[PDB]
């Protein structure tokens, strides 16, 4: 609420024990059970925005919309959209038309895109969507965090992709960390892990502190506050 | 055609790496899980590795604690257990910290296809167990080493070896330490890489036990 240039924000996403948040060929598969659906669900129902990047639209093509009707109308009670607003980061402009994103719910959406993008692509996406154009090819997420404060978003939940999660880490932004750790191990060193991106060097790793361990159905969520840089 | 009980043991990050992009180690566990980890070597029978670990880290694996040597001395057992390195082509330095340090048992594990020459200069400081053509037979190795007396294996890492042991069917448990920190990188070592497993050949686990100790958090899973 008070004193910053950006949103609370912060990360939510299903992991396998080894650390992947999907296959070598980028499928996704099933680590939540029920329970852990229904606790996102919950999440999704009271934050002002959900953020999510390129990658995971055209993968998994979610829609990421409340489920519960019941949850839908306390925040319509309450006078928010039935969802919070959905924002991609898509630097090239390649969130599809036809993407589940524009097909369910009522809400505000917004593609976050690059100076660099196609201009015919953007102006197609400005028919369904609002469009914000920052930085030159990867998208300025500072700049952008600013953007979704300035219009009243003050909870931002970021539902993965590895490559997002890197730029949200890596520009000093989250504030906590969610895993739920699911019952399985996906392996391969291309499936895409709960931060990839570059990396951090040993001089520039990102410090945490547990804030809780609960286990839930088959698997353990583990919640991080973020701290900054150890060195 | 049987084997060891076989556990895997491994420090992590929150996001899951064993060391960053660059292959460089980092300090994951404090001293409670080093000392975890040290009970857990005493007690084991033997030790393995992968070749990539040997090369990046250097490690000796041997048992730190005086009194833990002691204990498995005076119990008649060589002060560390068998140290065994997973090398299908023989690329184990003959100067490793693994023949530098300590007391034991020696085993590398190499492919047919090994150069002879590197195999014969390896033989002069270890046992060495040919088998597979390219790969090292895991299921084969570990026969091998249930029958020379080992029925505890500790597996300590590698991202390949992991898969390997893991893909092959060999795990019975698997031991997280969850650190409080996040490395990141997409290149950078994960707790099990390799190829990786389809959607439709996902291995399974239940949660064993999950132990909060001093900053992070021991998951143990059981495979299967």
């Amino acid at each position: 609420h008070g004193s910053m240039d950006r949103p609370f924000i912060f990360i939510n996403s299903a992991m396998s024990a080894d650390g992947k948040l999907s296959t070598k060929e980028r499928k996704q598969v099933k680590i939540s059970g029920k329970l852990d659906f229904e606790r996102m669900d919950e999440l999704r129902a009271h934050a002002d925005a959900i953020m999510v990047g390129i990658g995971t639209v055209l993968a998994d093509d979610p829609s990421l919309t409340v489920k519960s009707p019941e949850r839908k109308a306390a925040r319509k009670a309450a006078g928010k959209s039935e969802n919070p607003v959905r924002v991609v980061v898509d630097e090239s402009a390649r969130t599809p038309l036809n993407a589940d994103i524009f097909k369910k719910g009522e809400g505000l959406r917004i593609i976050a895109v690059s100076n660099s993008a196609p201009e015919e692509k953007i102006r197609m996406l400005e028919e369904k969507a609002l469009v914000i154009k920052t930085g030159a090819f990867r998208v300025d997420l500072t700049e952008l965090a600013a953007k979704l404060k300035e219009m009243g978003i003050n909870s931002l939940m970021v539902e993965g992709g590895a490559t997002l999660n890197w730029g949200m880490l890596s520009a000093g932004l989250v504030d906590e960390v969610y895993t739920f750790v699911g019952n399985l191990i996906i392996g391969g060193k291309t499936a895409p892990t709960f931060t990839d991106g570059e990396g951090f060097t040993e001089n520039e790793l990102l410090g945490l502190e547990l804030s809780s361990a609960e286990k839930i159905e088959d698997g353990i969520l583990l919640k991080w506050k973020v701290k900054g840089k150890k060195n």
